[PDB]
């Protein structure tokens, strides 16, 4: 009896993962115990299934959809177009048309849309396209990526049409980080606002929530979700880790408090957010390394005293 049935009433709870993850029996008795949804750390990603040109690889995501199919999990669909781990070939030493890219991106979409619409249940069908902070007022709102360079704000608006051709009963969602940071989440909202405006099919906003201790207060994130509550019916705190730095009593008290703030705010906020899924299974898995004690699970795949104290609340 884990994390998931302690937060059935309020919202799913799931685990980025790996090969390993699905494949080692301890790691396995772990994965199904606390978590109702699943998401690719890395098998879903354009490079990792297309490294070249209509060249597509399976193998990976494969296995991990296999271990979701058996067990009656629904995945999220981690992601179709992003300006890293991505194929140069996609874009173009010289960028290609706006039509050229276009249909490397409609070739991709639909092709693992459709492979796997199965068991996704969503899908983050664009990733981190919102520029970074510090962007000064008129200048341009969105990360210039090879792909902006050529569609400019298109391109997202192709990508989650396209997505929503190849399966339209899956939640389409746009993901990035600083989620809860004032000036970023005022131009994620209006890129969404954009989006819902035009009419394209958008759904929800991924909160990638790469928090630590002294980032962000739960005003700004209490903050974030009211403003993306008025866009969108559907929030997914997405990759969610709480780093301690930027091995202590004290730090291990200050994260553990972070945590159970964090996920009285999410609780307020049920209505609206139907997933919170960890970044990795525990410290071991950790894409920032285990330094920084960043999970509810320990580098054993134990929990920590903080494990008990967002699970057993009210």
């Amino acid at each position: 009896q884990g994390l998931k049935d302690a937060y059935k009433d309020y919202f799913k709870i799931g685990v980025a993962v790996n090969n390993r993850n699905v494949a080692d029996p301890d790691q396995i008795k772990v994965v199904l115990r606390e978590f109702n949804s699943i998401t690719a750390e890395n098998a879903m990603k354009p490079q990792p299934t297309e490294p070249k040109k209509g060249e597509f690889n399976w193998e990976d995501a494969d296995k991990i959809a296999d271990f979701c199919r058996a067990n009656g999990i629904k995945m999220r669909g981690h992601t179709l177009m992003w300006h890293s781990q991505i194929g140069s070939w996609m874009y173009q030493g010289n960028l290609l048309s706006k039509e050229e890219f276009y249909a490397n991106m409609k070739h991709h979409i639909q092709a693992i849309v459709n492979r796997y619409k199965d068991v996704v249940y969503c899908w983050d069908v664009v990733n981190e396209a919102v520029a970074d902070s510090p962007v000064y007022p008129g200048r341009p709102e969105l990360r210039n990526s090879p792909m902006y360079q050529i569609a400019g704000e298109e391109f997202i608006y192709k990508a989650f049409e396209y997505a929503h051709e190849a399966d339209p009963d899956a939640l389409l969602f746009y993901n990035d980080y600083n989620d809860a940071e004032p000036a970023k989440s005022q131009r994620i909202y209006n890129l969404v606002k954009r989006m819902k405006d035009a009419g394209v099919p958008i759904d929800g906003i991924g909160m990638q929530a790469h928090y630590n201790v002294y980032g962000p207060t739960m005003k700004e994130v209490d903050d974030a979700i009211k403003l993306y509550s008025t866009v969108v019916d559907h929030i997914h705190l997405t990759e969610l880790d709480i780093r301690i730095n930027e091995v202590s009593d004290w730090e291990r008290t200050l994260q553990q408090d972070q945590y159970v703030q964090l996920f009285k705010v999410l609780r307020k906020h049920k209505d609206v957010i139907d997933c919170v899924t960890f970044w990795n299974v525990s410290d071991k898995d950790s894409w920032l390394g285990v330094r920084n004690y960043p999970l509810l699970f320990d580098e054993n795949y134990k929990p920590k005293q903080a494990y008990n104290a967002v699970k057993n609340f009210d």
